[PDB]
């Protein structure tokens, strides 16, 4: 058996039968041995490749294989790889390397220190020391990617290694499983449940790891038992809670003073499956309101260690929430009132207000749509206006690395055969991942992409107000036709400027067997 | 005192002092405080994508020779530029890349848009990288960054600055920083010359192999004079990124093949290989055999000590390529050989197919294009065609990505053109390559940069079909890129584009494009040999 | 309140009141603010300091603070720090750095990239970006060091930072706790207990994490229930099991072929709290014997991912073993017979055979002595001849980094007020940590150090036989008088070459209230 034959038998064994790639000189020898039950998904650009892989991974929860070209290809993906770290995405990224004997002379398409290139992002990286060790290195890469705290891994393989004889002890590799402890001490539970039934006025703050661990329902049950309001942790990348449940209050602001002012009056903040906290704008003050204690539950030891306040429990979010939800006593307090009806959304301007666009999307879109959002200035509008209740209904770049949305939408859709993925991309964001449109065309991936085109980097105009920087060079991106870009990559696109035309183009796009792009002209509030 | 200056005011006074008045950027939360203090004599060039930004900066740098400033956003923006940065390393391009970082007190908690270990992110590419330990040290860190970028062996440097540092009071002793110069020894021992000239006048049949650093050091003329004096054939070192010699000079023989056995077979018969301004060697395809032909000794002259150390054969001299070549050219004795005959006429260029053969397209480009065009090439399968068919005779006439990192060509062309007020830049980009830097077309449109971009569209990754023959890998997934309209992409970014499939229509579209005051794209349908 | 005042209030809060150090220019400002309830332990050499800290940490289980000097001081400790990684030792190593404004100009005693210097060893390293962040960086360092998988952390602090005003939000830091899930799913248990009661002829292989988690008793109960033989995993750094219990069989050989041949006949290898496996000598072949499946239980996800065979469970070793021990059914199989008598130990030679010296040590030493071993060629002798029956009775350098033994003995003794620590150091090993004798003298630490002096690097003569390298330069270390070295550092020393004189010197040394060193002349088998 060759290193290639054993590696492929192993990827199949682990469910990595979808490969996202942009190929090169040094990866043809890997790709040549590829079996017929595997599918290769080509992207024209490594950032798109990797972000497509990321979206595919987020929807499935499964590890996902990426194959990139040398240093130039791996480098082009570093920006996207940041999002994978904070989204706890088990991408397994393999890179082709030049013939093993020639790397030292730095011949053309040598990756010099391949283990260093992708640090400090990836949890783990290896250039195996010999062809023999390539299969076990890939086994270790996969187990490592799926180990709490989940995350991306990188393996650089010299192209001549694939042809080498595989080591005898490789039937051994296939058989390997690695399990995580899926709970925490019985003693440590009774402390959590005492503190919860103790609290006079508690609040749940929920992060992406609740959505990742498919614990939306157990979060709901725990909010019902405590009659507790529920906020989403700041800078959210996923939606961990039904947005029209009585307990839902929205997203905490990502300012230190602003977040503590919002939670004023609560004696216990229980934060589940989020860092404490993913602040953004620098607005200094108190982490907590007076007379408040914070309990913190996370898969990520890094998150628990680096928090500046609180009592953390490092444990699986799924299990913990399931246990607490099924064992806390219903409280005395009255069940919470139903939420106000959705605020009314008028539009005065040449185009649509984001608030109105999202209300039109709510009315038109399937009950079980998946929304891949990368529309930086429209957050307040989205949350005040969307009705999400399925697991896995919202994805946003977890480190605000732009060029996630368009590609992640395509990848999410490929993973989601019976759920409609709708991309809501700004005109700025779309340019970082535009070539993923070609992949949707080629592989007939029926995504809907909505470009919110306000002619500007809106969120950066928002910041030049808070930072008193004023009229800075390069806030404006005028003169982009996204219909021309879509047709350039073989995707059918229409431009739209009124509610009636949008409702039409959207109803149409949801019916389509093919990728569709709608360019909406949107208005930016210049206060 | 009332002579109180901010870190921003001193940094800007310094960038002006050093000629870095052109800034390439894609902005973010953490860079607005830098950009806000930017003066009026400075120009910001926005790119929609950091790889495009940085490749534009690279092109601008290659034409001028000067250090060039880039400003990127945090970890996500810096990471998007790692691919492009590889080309900067092998092209010895003095890019100074600054990145915004989150407020200094908040980086440890890893708040949103924290770069965690900013110094590690860009290793091992950049020669040098710093996150200064305080606001006070930001000006000197940037001074050091610039001197370091321009120091043999030239290359890219990275500085991550927390955004709150710009507003901090600058250190007292900063008039001192401006006054700073750093000079490199621009020559080598008199004794060491007489060894070079003895070995050269010794050789019964010597050959010059020339690399990018001859073009970088503006030594094209002195290389010519040296080839005239030795009546020596001149080859370009393999996997060239620049053209260091006139391609229609008597001595010109073309590009050495980038295989070990193939290169040594080509130089068979020569007793002295003098390699100037190149690694030994930038091989690509693994074709094993002898590094040198029988009876041959290799002299190797390079600014780069790394290149001299890592070479697997040869006697190297680490010295400035410019000076060395100037000295040798002016002091070697005319040899007892006949001056070399003029080159044959250009081979004839017929095209059988639905489109143009690259050899015919390049012959049409030769006939249409000004004497002094600059060509930015990123067309991987068309190399033999280019060299057999182009008449390059001026410094700085050819750029190709120095680590074959694709997404250099389109953006580097735009940047090269911005730097090149009196010379037409012509991009020759494949349909594959163009997608890695497509957004640089927007920058050309916005800033009214009169580049001509020729997409050679053969519907495929041609050079990878070339490789699946040599590597016996066969029908591999993802060799084909069908269903892309570059005219639609150009018009999408506000560049005027036409598609063309015959010599008559190409000659027309090209004559027109060269007259334009605006970026123009010609999509040529080309033929790929499947037999 | 200054960064120094808050840092000290925090170290006290966390029980880090014992500080091991070698001081310099850049650490005086930290040390000056040290309170009276704290003790500083000076070592003359950073390797010794850090190995002393390691020994102190191993006996207590607690995180332990080290303070080193700049790049030259930190560099001198890199070797010792390797042992801390593989011994899962929560050392918190702080280093002084030059004044923050002057680091860039690389003035004298600048650490250039302090975060890079100690990678890839330490789990985690920071140079805080400002004085304000120094207390939280140290809080994060501590939590990180104690988080499964435990290990060393490094923090470089510019000396001017200690004097800076501390941030408002510092009462917050003190209050912080981080707990680990101290168990694993009820479902995942029933799989373990089925597989164990299933097996016709199972074997326990035990590693250092059993001793670290104070699970010696529960390992015993589980071996009694399965009437199972117990081996220690190869290259052991701790003793996880009573050596005179019926089930005890010794240490597995650290060769691939040799280990699988030893376990031939077993259908289930359960490995608890060790890597799979810590091989040394390259003796190639089959990882497992035919018809064998390996279950692997570890706190370390790194250990579980990189293993080349086995079904791994990443979980707390203490809990797991306690659960299994209390819930597996007693088996049909006959209770195991009492062990063979200790083999006879005669000596023909100018000195003692190691086997005879260890039998003299067995007879003379308290039931509950702690042995710190760094005697590379004497392993077979130690295990065939010692009666260890208590938690924390054996320590050996976990990456065979020499210069652990002498210092770890001193540190172990300082931590161990009512148990006698006995160091068994070779003449080779002793030179790497000799200066720790000074620390024992200064702080009146009643360690007993036995130098086994065979005039040679014995284990390297052992290897030049297996590697057919022959008479290699530098196998011999003649002309060293350890009595002169002891007295040089203010420790009482005697040299000894017969059983009768050893029994005398040893009886005397156990009576001492002061460090004592015995140099025994030993014989090396050149066969
Ligand atoms: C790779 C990368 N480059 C730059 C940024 C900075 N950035 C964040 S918000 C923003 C504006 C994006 O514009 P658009 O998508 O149009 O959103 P809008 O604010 O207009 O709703 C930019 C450029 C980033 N986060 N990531
Ligand atoms: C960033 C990057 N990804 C992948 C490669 C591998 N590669 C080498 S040539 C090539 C095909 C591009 O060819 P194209 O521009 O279509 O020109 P042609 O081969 O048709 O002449 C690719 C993808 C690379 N060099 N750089
Ligand atoms: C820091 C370090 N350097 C070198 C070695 C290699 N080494 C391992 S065993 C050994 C010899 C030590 O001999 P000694 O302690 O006298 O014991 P003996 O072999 O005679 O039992 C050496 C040099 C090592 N393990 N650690
Ligand atoms: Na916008
Ligand atoms: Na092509
Ligand atoms: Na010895």
């Amino acid at each position: 058996a060759t290193v290639s034959e054993v590696t492929y038998e192993l990827l199949r064994a682990r469910g990595l039968t979808t490969v996202f790639g942009n190929p090169g000189s040094n990866e043809l020898p890997f790709l040549s041995g590829m079996p017929d039950d595997f599918r290769y998904v080509l992207g024209l650009h490594e950032g798109a490749v990797l972000s497509m892989a990321d979206g595919y991974s987020l929807v499935t929860g499964e590890a996902t294989l990426v194959n990139l070209h040398a240093a130039s290809g791996s480098g082009n993906a570093m920006g996207a790889l940041t999002n994978s770290v904070y989204s706890h995405s088990p991408l397994v990224v393999t890179a082709g390397q030049q013939v093993r004997s020639t790397i030292g002379q730095e011949v053309m398409l040598s990756n010099v220190d391949a283990g260093t290139l992708m640090k400090p992002l990836v949890k783990w990286s290896s250039e195996p020391t010999c062809a023999e060790d390539v299969p076990r290195t890939i086994n270790q890469a996969i187990h490592t990617a799926l180990l709490p705290a989940k995350g991306p891994v990188y393996v650089s393989v010299p192209y001549d290694d694939w042809a080498a004889e595989a080591p005898p002890e490789s039937a051994g590799l296939l058989a390997r499983e690695v399990h995580s402890a899926a709970s925490l001490s019985g003693d440590q539970i009774n402390d959590l449940i005492e503190t919860l039934e103790s609290a006079t006025n508690p609040v749940l703050v929920l992060g992406p790891a609740v959505d990742a661990d498919r614990a939306n329902a157990d979060a709901v049950l725990l909010a019902e038992k405590l009659r507790a309001p529920v906020w989403i942790a700041p800078s959210p990348s996923r939606c961990p809670f039904p947005t029209r449940h009585p307990s839902f209050r929205g997203v905490l602001p990502a300012g230190v003073a602003d977040l503590s002012k919002t939670l004023e009056g609560h004696d216990l903040i229980l934060v589940v499956g989020a860092p404490v906290f993913r602040y953004h704008q620098y607005v200094p003050g108190n982490y907590l309101p007076g007379g408040a204690r914070l309990i913190h539950v996370t898969d990520d030891g890094g998150e628990a260690a680096r928090a500046p306040i609180g009592e953390a429990y490092v444990a699986p979010v799924g299990s913990t929430l399931e246990i607490l939800a099924n064992m806390v006593k219903p409280s005395d307090r009255s069940p919470l009132p139903p939420l106000g009806d959705f605020e009314e959304a008028v539009s005065v301007g040449a185009g649509l207000d984001p608030a109105q666009l999202f209300a039109l999307v709510r009315a038109g879109a399937p009950d079980d749509a998946i929304y891949v959002n990368e529309s930086t200035s429209t957050s307040d509008a989205f949350w005040s206006q969307m009705d999400l209740s399925h697991q896995g209904s919202y994805y946003f770049p977890a480190s605000g690395g732009l060029g996630f949305g368009l590609p992640a939408a395509v990848g999410a859709q490929l993973a989601s055969p019976d759920r409609q993925v709708i991309g809501l991309i700004g005109d700025g964001s779309a340019n970082y991942g535009i070539t993923a449109l070609w992949s949707a065309a080629q592989y007939k991936i029926p995504v809907v992409i909505i470009i919110l085109n306000n002619g500007t980097y809106g969120a950066l105009r928002g910041f030049s107000k808070i930072l008193n920087t004023g009229e800075t060079p390069g806030l404006d991106v005028p003169g982009i036709d996204f219909v021309h870009l879509a047709e350039g990559y073989g995707v059918r696109g229409t431009a739209v400027a009124t509610a009636e035309d949008f409702t039409t183009a959207f109803k149409s796009a949801l019916a389509a067997d093919a990728p569709t792009l709608i360019e909406v002209r949107t208005n930016f509030d210049e206060s």
